[PDB]
This record gives structure tokens, C-alpha cells and sequence, in this order.
């Protein structure tokens, strides 16, 4: 029902290796909340989309990867529902810097994180370091400012959560490890670019936006508003259905938008926009694996 | 110092008399905290930008939205004040509503006077700008109820997460939508919201707000406040305060120069949509000017 003209790719050739050793590595740190099989499945869907999201990367940065999909998707769950279930947004705040903390220098949760982080943090320099961390403090604070809308019992503006919504969807977190991946790495000119940061964005909508309207059912489920659907319908005054429609047009229109963007990439440097040409295929990659895996996985379904 | 590519254009020719009229609206309405000579020349000072900004707005249109820059000048700084000494998000938060909600119709100087306002500009624009307008101004109200989460919280936010809300603290998109109000020439929403023209909305946006960062500074450190670019800088990359000043200067510059590459690639939608859009787009680059022009000797800085 949503554009999606982004050919699909072969995933990592030890995709299944690597969903194994990912289980383990969850359930060795303590981060599974039980061990039945529908989380069991969830993680190996987790690991699933990593090896289509990063088909052409050397076998231990993807595991890296693919532990910090898992490990952000159990650590992100945990701080939805200490703020859904009524924490203060101090407490919300709390939590995620101590846990986040250990990417500068903590129960089950930053332990495992101070191990991904050792492994990933040997492969990339200092200023992709500090990139990432940064991406990791805008999501906190967007996490933050969920936290403060559910205690105001408030449903967000469109265009205010429009723009945070890039923030606590992680993808910007995902593009960085686009460089990891790769090991090509970009510099700060490049990705800091308006340009390229047009098109960071739009890509970010474009899978952000999707997740929204894939993953509604749960959230609703869940008494949760950060969701486009539900933001459009408080905002617009409008239908569940109506909501949907339209924000498949928003998404489309930022797909629309990507593909024009990227024709028009500005030039730096035969071996930079080379990089940059492999960082934005490797979006594009992602956008349609994320696409695919809505669809399917069991955390949605 | 700062990139101003854009040529200054003389002031609507009646701007004395707006200045006198708008000062006794003001006075009337009861939004003067004193009557000292430095806070009668604030709104002098207020109604020679919106004659800079708006110079060929038929004289009424350009009267309701110079009483609104004094309007919104008196009550943004008393909803900063209200946080900045300690109020909580939910006080700020029901006071902007409780004020603004007279933009849906009656429901206090400040209600009193906006409703004045919004009487004389509502029967001069169709639904769909009202709309527009509305939904600008409840991002704005998110905005600074965001604000007063930091300030409870003591948090300087993160840089990409302050930018994005910076664009609805600002309002600069409520001063681009009075742009179509005061020409008398209304874009539809399919053209406003396409993703290049919002783009351009945006990086407007910015260089408008960050060059206010830049010279607003002294004044807003003065009020222990954080929400500045350049004490965000500081925080974010470590630096000491001419760095960030030299820092917030090129982020500034960047969106000047990729603003002037933007509008050079609009989209096209129809004969009398393009003519509006171009006379749209050159209210930007005079607003931005006049904007500059007035920052560097305005008494509110
Ligand atoms: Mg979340
Ligand atoms: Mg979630
Ligand atoms: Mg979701
Ligand atoms: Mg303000
Ligand atoms: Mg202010
Ligand atoms: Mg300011």
C-alpha cells in the first residue's frame, strides 16, 4: 500500500549464524523477559532484519550491530513502559542516561552495552564516535519528551512530532552504522551538509513513518500516541482509516522526495562522494528491508 | 560578519503612523508592563520591523500583524518568565492554551487583545490559512512547553533536538504564513507542505532564528536561559563561547547558502500557484533581511 521503488537485496550470507549467536548473546546479558517462543522469535526476527539492513558487511560489525538491534529494542520497550505506566519523566530521564552513559566512561542494560560498544568502538574513529553519541543524546531527549507528553496526558502537534519523531526512531543511529558497516566513514562536512542532511532526514521519514503505520495496532494497544496515524487524527479531526490514508500520502511524498534529492548530491571529492554514494545506497537498502520486515515481523503482527 | 545575500527594501511608507497606532492599540489593550520611555520604544522598535518586513501590505493587514508582533513580544516573554522562575510544564502549558484558545473563538489582556487581533485578520483569509496559522501556533505552544521540561529537568538539550524545536519557538512559521496573508495571496496546502517548499520553510526558518541566537544572546544569558544555539554549542561540543559563536556562524551561513540553492529548483503546481509561490518565497528573503537590519539595533537585544 506504500511506495516503496527500492529493489530488494540478498542478506548477509551467515544470516542464520548470526540470529543464533545474537539469541545468545540476549539471553547471556539478561535482556530476554522470558524465554517463550514468541520473544524467541522476535529476536530472531530483530537479527533477521539487521542481515538484510547490512548485506555487505564483514560478519563480526554486523553481530555488533545486530546485538545493539536487539539489546534497543528490549532497552527502548522497557523506558515506553516505565513512562506508560506512569514514571515521571525525571525518572524516564534518569534512566536512559545512566544506561547511556557507559558510550562516555546500569542493571542488566548497560553492562550489555558497554560490551557492544567495546566491540564497535574498535572499528571507527573518534569523530564517528562522537556522531554517534550525539544521535544517542537527540533520541534520549526525544524519549524524554514522550515521557513528558504521556505525564500531560497530551497527543503531540503533527509537525512537532514530525521532527522528534526522527529523533526517537533511532534511524539516524542506523545511518552512522551504515559507516561502521562499511568501514568507510564519512566526515563531518559531508553528513552535516544541508543537503545530506535533507536526505538523512527524508530517509529517516520514509522508515520512520512506515514503522507508524505498521506498528499502530501495537501501540494503540499499548494506550501509546506517538504514532503519525494517531497523531493526524487528534490533529485533523479525522477517522482511523481517513488517518492512514493520509499518512501513507506523507510517507510517499518523503519517498518522493528522497529519490529527487539524491540526484542532486553535492561533490566534495572523487573518494568522498564515492562514500557517499555507498552511505546513501546503503539507506535505500535499509529503507526497503525495513519495508519488507513490517510487513512480517511478530513485534507488528 | 553573519551571510546577509539579501538586499535591504525600503519600509512600508506609513510605517510612523503604524508605530503610533499600534502603540495605543497596545496601551488600550493593556499589555504595557510599565509606561517607561525603553518599553514604549520596544513597541516603536517592533512595529519599524513588521514595516520592514512586510513594506507592501495594504496598511490594515500590516497594522493587525504589527499589533501582533508587540502582542506576541509582551506574552512569549511572559510565558518564558513563568518557566524560568520555576513554573511546571502544565502551568506553562495551560496558560499558552488558555490565551491562544481565542483563536477558535471566544472564551485577561492578553485573550482579549489577541482575539482583537484575530477578529481584523480572519476576515481576510480563507479556512484553510486560519488552519494553518492555528496549527503553527499549537507547534509553537509544544515548543515552550518543551522548554519548561528542560528547564524543570535542567537540561540544555542536545543540538539537533533544540534546532528542530527551535523552528516552532521561533514562530517564523506563523510570520511566513502572514506573508500570504498580508499580499492577499494564499497558497494551497499541497504547496506549503511539499517537502522542497517546506525545506525552504525550513532553512528560512533557521537563518532567521539562529541569526537571533547569535545577537539575542547577551540578553537571554542575562535571563538564565539555555535555549540559544550558541549556549547549546557550548554545551554539546565542550567549547568555550567564542568557538560557539564562531561555530553557530557557519551553521548559520550553511543554511544561508543552501537556501539560495533551494528556491532556485521549486516545484511547479500551476500558472497562478507559481506566480504566488515566487512572490512567497522573495517575503522570505525581504522578511530575512529586515530581520538583520533590525536585530543589530534593535533596544530588545
Ligand atoms: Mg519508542
Ligand atoms: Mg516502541
Ligand atoms: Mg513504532
Ligand atoms: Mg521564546
Ligand atoms: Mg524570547
Ligand atoms: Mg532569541
Amino acid at each position: 500500500a506504500l511506495l516503496c521503488p527500492f529493489p530488494a537485496t540478498t542478506p548477509h550470507p551467515q544470516a542464520a549464524q548470526l540470529a543464533n549467536d545474537c539469541l545468545e548473546w540476549t539471553r547471556k546479558c539478561g535482556l530476554l523477559p522470558d524465554e517463550s517462543p514468541r520473544t524467541l522469535d522476535k529476536v530472531r526476527s530483530y537479527s533477521a532484519l539487521a542481515a538484510h539492513c547490512y548485506p555487505d558487511a564483514h560478519f563480526e560489525r554486523l553481530r555488533a550491530i545486530c546485538d545493539y538491534y536487539s539489546w534497543l529494542f528490549f532497552f527502548d520497550d522497557v523506558c515506553e513502559n516505565t513512562s506508560l505506566n506512569g514514571a515521571e519523566p525525571k525518572v524516564v530521564s534518569s534512566l536512559l542516561f545512566d544506561v547511556y552513559g557507559v558510550l562516555r566512561g546500569h542493571a542488566p542494560f548497560a553492562q550489555a552495552l558497554a560490551d557492544i560498544w567495546r566491540r564497535i568502538g574498535d572499528g571507527c574513529p573518534g569523530f564517528w564516535r562522537r556522531r554517534l553519541i550525539r544521535h544517542v543524546e537527540n533520541y534520549i531527549d526525544g524519549c524524554v519528551w514522550e515521557a513528558q507528553n504521556r505525564q500531560l496526558d497530551r497527543v503531540p502537534s503533527r509537525a512537532v512530532f514530525e521532527g522528534m519523531r526522527m529523533h526517537t526512531s533511532t534511524m539516524y543511529e542506523f545511518w552512522d552504522f551504515i559507516e561502521y558497516a562499511g568501514d568507510l566513514f564519512l566526515p563531518d562536512e559531508v553528513v552535516e551538509h544541508p543537503l545530506v542532511a535533507e536526505v538523512r532526514r527524508a530517509g529517516n521519514a520514509i522508515a520512520s513513518f512506515a514503522n507508524d503505520i505498521y506498528s499502530l495496532r501495537k501501540e494503540t494497544s499499548n494506550r501509546d500516541v506517538h504514532n503519525l496515524v494517531v497523531v493526524l487524527m487528534h490533529e485533523e479531526r479525522i477517522e482511523l482509516e481517513a488517518a492512514y490514508a493520509r499518512a501513507a500520502g506523507i510517507h510517499d511524498a518523503q519517498v518522493e522526495h528522497f529519490l529527487d534529492l539524491v540526484k542532486h548530491l553535492p561533490t566534495f571529492s572523487a573518494t568522498i562522494d564515492r562514500n557517499l554514494a555507498r552511505y546513501v545506497e546503503g539507506i535505500r537498502i535499509w529503507i526497503r528491508a525495513n519495508h519488507d520486515w513490517s510487513i512480517v515481523t511478530p513485534r507488528y503482527n
